[PDB]
């Protein structure tokens, strides 16, 4: 009767555990296979999957205009029906009848999971911003001033406080540390009653901010929504071949389009892969350097699967539809027609959308929740103050050689 | 000659500066205006544009279904082709002509762009109470006074706390910068020990609430997956009515969705909004409160024209189309639906696509330059510690210039005759203003009331200023008891209970002003024997000590009061302190004063003996 | 034909607002009203339904015998058919047949939602525990006397740590503050050592605890499944007269429960009350004082309906079955009693469960979860820092009279 | 004579002491087992007790639907009455007669009683890393040493910072408590800057990540609305089957029930055990990765037996009934179901159901003392503090009996001779350590693998010792490379490319040794003209710095590459230091010993001339 040309790909059809058990039609099953069921009973026909194990989606090729793996067995009419996840183009549309569409989907950036980041090595100034760390230098100079100019006028034969004592008292009230030396005047108490008030704000508000940094972990959201793709350059965009999604970036026209195709032909190594298994490990593999562009509803389902390392960002950037391939003038085109838009009316569908995606299981709020730790801090977490400390140490000997050379040349005294 | 009906929706059709000065079809100008034009010329006919009498694009109703909008003009022989953004669906699939899509899009959220709120310059001091500050400078002056007292005892050697001493050692000690010297006595590390433990707790507590704001605030997500939209009834979402959002939430077979037309059908008041401009507005005006569900390409252009105050969240909830559409029967579709498909094998659909959309870039990029994620404190948390730092160093120059001028005149029985008037003076002037507090029943103020939401901000419902002796009711119902506490007129009253528990430290204060002003009274007669003004000086310390445990119990048994309300958002409340409060407060200070001036009366005339 | 006699609860029967608009059998609404409608339906007959408003769901009285409310209506004869929350017990069987239950219940403990507590004077000491806050104190005067015990017998003539000043050293040396004394041994500043290391961690401890206090709030269960309610006796338990939870306590073998009733009937003012809603609000004005035992989906209903100031806590004390009174021998039970039995086997009557309680609108983790703003710290939550002080400014006051006693018998010198 | 069937299900039937000697229906006893007396007595039939051969209650299967269990015994003819803890259903009903129940119940959920894992002594120095605890002893000891050279330096009046003063000043300084002197001097006061930035930063994360421990805790809440326990699937859940908790989840129309017998039937392996005591036991394992779902009645019974560790969370997620049972066509059956609500009307029912269920008090209300909500901090989280309290008071005990000693003796040319040969045997040592260390590819460990769940552990994949130099692989395939770094051969190589990036500093450290022990053989041979001591002991000085240096830059090499690895639960981790690692960093403390010790060299013999 009629011989379904498909492939395999999760979760449209899938490979069961029961291959040499189970023998007859149902060693495969997935959600294309009961949507492939559902159209031949209300029509009444029978199936007989076999897949053409090339793995091409196919298009019309270039130099040689071959018709590669599902579309050439449903264009050279060695098989009949075709449900499948295939993309109904223009150049698809010529050729052979299409269907109604399944669902509707884009085209959707694939990327590794956002980690813990590395920890810079001035990573420890984080809870206070560029301006603040200037306005509190700015300021420990300011103070220290205006603390020396006020303990000149005021003898009431021993004024301490020089300029160099002076930087010396406010910045050891900065370190929370006592200074030896103390104001002995009303006006030269005031400078060290509001500088000390001046740290007790500022030494607990970087203690509160760095507790609410460890507490609240926030991930960055590395490339957003196709514009911020369009900026970025130390990512390698990568597509499948022989697919509709190499030959709509061939067709781009927008201007943030036509930035990727540039990219997408100039490139090394991966101007394409030749499987989304392949595609999804190379993700995997990439830990940030590489997104892998595909199917949307592809890319709803390896991110509910659980080794939990995709992330889909942003939305679509094209619509496309999965339909059942047909051949022009189709002995069953007009019944499955029907029927699609039959299952779609009365959700049935919708329901097989329901049933496949949700019952493999999911990676969401659950881990998120309470599959987390606390770790220590690490020695990277507070590496660049080891490095102030020790480029601190040897600055320290530096300036102790100088004096010595002050220190000689009191000579001919 | 042919007929278009289009809808006023920007930017597909916008309006003229010849909104009636010009004519014809050039009375409007748009994207499907200049659409209309390429699917005229390409194909052949010229156009008369009509616009729709409603201003709703298609609705379908359990009835006739005769659908109001521009369907209804398009099916039933009113108009011929539709060039506007109509969405296909397989409802409108069975009754009229679709050509192939020419746009792709997909129901988007917009909500309300979040401005920050600068905040107060002053909002460093949030995470205590400014009850606490106030308690804090009033145990300030207490521990250096206390410390004057203890150091500057009648046999004392070598004691150099002064009052100018023991205030620089409990600022020291308060901010924990080390100090210069201790207390060389017993009686002084005692003071010295529980003002330590006091600094110890208040500097802890206050680091630990202001991590438990940054903690708080770093919680709070912004919702955008479109489950929190669905599960956070805080704000509210609608959608444009009579079009093809309601239909698709309608039936829908995503239980997330399922919720969502759930929450929209029961909702109250009607969230669905009859044009796009004003649901655009409601979430402009709920600051935040409401959301909106509309397409994703007017929720682009709505973000580059320039308030630039919407944002888009997720990504598109499914994929619709736009299309051109003609009844069942038109002879001119289908030379329409290759015209589409041959601007689009041109890009001229494409050109268009980029021409109104890049062209209002008048929003300046707002969204570039304000996602860099940073959760640092910025300048305007930290402001107003720069602000007491400028105004710290100006008044201290101030110092200087008076102590160069008054040394130098200095240097170029004044001490006797001056503080004795002048303590005398702080005496009365402290005794009086105390005096007059507790007769005035005007301590603290509340203002019950029930809020309202939107078009609609407040309503009080009851008022009462209060006393310590006995309350005086205010404006609610225009009722004017001056009822006494042991009178009974809930939750006010259970207040007016609580504050009688604060009663007695008022009066042993003021006892305490008044032994102390009499005895002061002796010595300005006869100034021998002069034990009576040591003696005078420590009622006058001791006062004020009572009169901070009277503040502390009575601000205390208000907070929990406060506290006490059942927590209904509905029902907002109002509280403040009155005059005779800063009566009682001024009245510490001069009793302090008083007290170490009348100790620095007692070292003047022991030396006079 | 048939009259429904029943009662109107939130929400069993409700009234609607279209109470003048809509005439007819439509004026009430709710869960009871659908469920009647269904078994009338079913059977065939049309409903008549009138509320007796006397509001008693009756038990046969004490001393008389009479059936009070919508019993009397039904064991009288002058309604025919019952659809309404009404419990089968034994002396309801005996008098009217019952049908199979609506659902299944309990008695169920009815409290005020727990809110933030009333901060105590000495609060501020909640971050450690008591053995903590002794072991301080203890080893406060242990490293005092072990720095005062090695500097007697190390001179490398003036030892300035005597006993009394090795106390002071070791107080500021905890408050983070500086002493002027420093130890000029190896002996002496190993103590000065590890003693320092003890209140960094300490400090610390105390400053991250009660930061965790404040971040995330946990407020108390204050009495958990009547075992705890056997226990605690501050607070008075309150039940419904003329119904169901009068009996079953008057009918206590348990021990647990023999402890409950004995305490019901003494006890001033509140043995009964009269209205489940009158119950509600007595329980919103007791904040803590005050439990009212009651129906368990009624107990249910009113913590999901949005005062949100109520929780049912623990679990069912008992259970207890709603089901469709009948006369005893009644005209339609039969048909009745199975057409219950329909509804529930193909999960109409679970569907009607769903129905009603969801729509309503909930109060659970979406107040819970972004309603909250942190307050700041009141007067009272650090108040007993102040009567310390103070406190301390007294005694200090004390020691200065006795400094006087003592220093003026330096006399007969 | 009749028949009674029953299940061995505590306390319902329990064994006997005399489990074999002892006769007849008294070789069990239980709850049931005194019921079926008082049913007996009542009515006026003798009954013989019978037991089901499998063990199970009672399962109806998509099938002929013979029910295996209880049921089938009680239906087809093997028993006549049942006197068993079987559940009253509406299947059960149709099939067989039920009496009034005799008792009331419910679903209950069973987990784990967490019991609290007592911490580590020294839990309080978690929120840092044991690896920053010694960079920090590690920086502790170069600050004093660099302060002490840069005070005493050759023309230096009045510098009191020696060596025991470097050490008390930068201790002081670190733990925040002020100081005796400060550094009078500009080099001395950019030392102690640098340090009292360190120790500003240091404290502040590790208050920050103690608050970030306690936040977390706290943040973590126990399952038991029964919504958490579907939503958790870390917490697997599973029934008893061939009863009647599998039977309501299956046919149930609650939306969270639902989710629960979709979880419960695809799970793997099969949770669904068949008896209760191994389903107890499964709990009892896991450590409350695993919980269970059972009657009310049992879960109360087993929770006052005494291992005391499983407690009940939420309620009664229905409320069904036991009753005693007989087959459709029973005379018997009314004359039991009147008995029954015989012992109803007295209580002997009751009074058989408070009996077993009071006597087990043998838990000593562990649930009674353990629920006191507490979130402060115990003794045993701070313990190590104490301890090091403690011991810190001991040991200066034992430096004061030892000082005793030694000044009475020392007061009643050493200095010279006895610290020139120590310092000399330190620097070889100092030398010789890090030159085996450098030499030596044991630094780092890692043992890659595999977690195995539950009858299963744990399984090792690779293992490797590495060098800085060079590569020795390990028992990971039994395959002894010692690859060079450069040759390769995933994460593990990519460790190893890290590794070198640290290369050249102790190599620099090595030079500098070997330049300054080569510079100390100079003035062993010829005292005079002594300034090459001193300049000899600035390059012992500045070598540790670098080896400071090179463990900083090594250890957050490896720290960052633990960090890389793609977090799977499945694949664990291991890392540990090595032999070599501690050479070095023994050679640092040996080094910076020696470089005190040579200026001290330097002060002795410049005295000399």
């Amino acid at each position: 009767t009629v011989v379904v040309t498909t492939i395999l790909e999760s979760p449209y059809v899938m490979m069961k555990k029961n291959h040499e058990m189970l023998e007859g039609n149902e060693r495969y099953e997935g959600y294309c296979v009961d949507l492939a069921a559902e159209i031949a009973k209300h029509c009444g026909f029978k199936y007989k999957l076999t897949i053409v194990g090339d793995g091409k989606y196919g298009a019309r090729d270039a130099d040689t205009k071959i018709w590669n793996g599902m579309v050439g067995e449903l264009v050279y009419g060695k098989a009949d029906i075709a449900i499948a996840p295939l993309t109904i183009t223009l150049v698809r549309e010529e050729v052979i009848d299409f269907s109604k569409p399944f669902m509707s989907l884009g085209i959707s950036i694939m990327i590794k999971k956002p980690q813990k980041s590395k920890p810079g090595v001035f990573s420890f100034l984080d809870p206070l911003a560029y301006e603040i760390w200037m306005c509190i230098v700015f300021a420990y100079i300011g103070v220290s001033v205006v603390l020396f100019l006020v303990s000149r006028f005021s003898p009431y034969s021993t004024n301490e406080f020089g300029i160099f004592n002076s930087l010396w008292f406010s910045l050891g009230a900065f370190m929370q540390q006592g200074c030896d030396i103390s104001p002995r005047s009303l006006s030269g108490r005031i400078v060290g009653g509001v500088w000390w008030f001046f740290t007790l704000i500022i030494i607990s508000s970087y203690t509160a901010n760095l507790a609410a940094f460890l507490t609240v972990e926030r991930m960055v959201s590395p490339i957003e929504s196709a514009e911020d793709l369009s900026k970025q350059t130390e990512i390698a965009y990568g597509t499948l071949d022989s697919g509709s999604t190499k030959e709509f970036f061939r067709r781009s026209k927008i201007a943030v389009f036509d930035k990727m195709w540039t990219y997408m032909r100039s490139a090394e190594p991966s101007v394409f892969v030749r499987t989304t298994a392949e595609g999804v490990a190379r993700v995997r593999k990439s830990k940030g350097k590489y997104a892998y562009l595909l199917e949307s509803t592809m890319n709803e389902y390896i991110e509910q699967r659980k080794p939990c390392d995709t992330m889909k960002v942003g939305g679509n950037l094209d619509s496309k539809g999965y339909g059942i391939a047909t051949p022009k003038g189709s002995s069953l085109g007009t019944p499955v027609n029907l029927a699609v838009l039959k299952l779609s009316e009365q959700g049935v569908l919708d329901k097989l959308k329901n049933k496949w995606w949700y019952d493999k299981g999911e990676c969401g709020a659950k881990d998120s929740g309470s599959k987390e730790k606390t770790s220590a801090l690490s020695l990277s977490n507070v590496a660049g103050v080891f490095y102030i400390l020790v480029g601190g140490l040897g600055l320290a000997m530096l300036v102790a050689l100088i004096e010595f050379c002050y220190k000689s040349r009191a000579e001919a005294k």
